[PDB]
């Protein structure tokens, strides 16, 4: 399927144990996609002071369209030293590995895979 319905656990930035997916744009996009498939991916909502507490390169989920079955259609865009790899809509949050942190909420997304 070109799209997959996922429910992403929303984590508080201070709870996150593994603060990124790796060391290159290509690795973080690769790892983010694997974790999204394996149900081991969390979402951090971006506000003032969040991104400096996480590790670059960043992986964002961004709105790709204006929402089947409650699921917002999203795609992945990476960022490293202020350059983004991908073009998409508004940021829903930054992806991180999920290793058992308790979420505050769930974000229903339809991921372009």
């Amino acid at each position: 399927k070109t799209h997959v319905q996922l429910s992403l656990p929303v984590l508080q930035v201070r709870d996150v144990l593994v603060r990124g997916f790796g060391d290159s744009v290509e690795e973080v996009l690769s790892e983010a996609r694997q974790h999204l498939k394996d149900g081991t991916c969390g979402l951090v909502e971006v506000e003032k002071g969040v991104l400096p507490q996480l590790e670059q390169p960043y992986v964002f989920i961004k709105r790709s369209d204006a929402a089947p079955h409650g699921h917002v259609m999203v795609e992945l865009v990476a960022e490293l030293e202020g350059i983004q790899y991908g073009r998409s809509g508004e940021t829903l949050g930054v992806l991180v590995p999920h290793v058992g942190e308790i979420p505050v909420a769930y974000r229903k997304v339809l991921l372009r895979k």
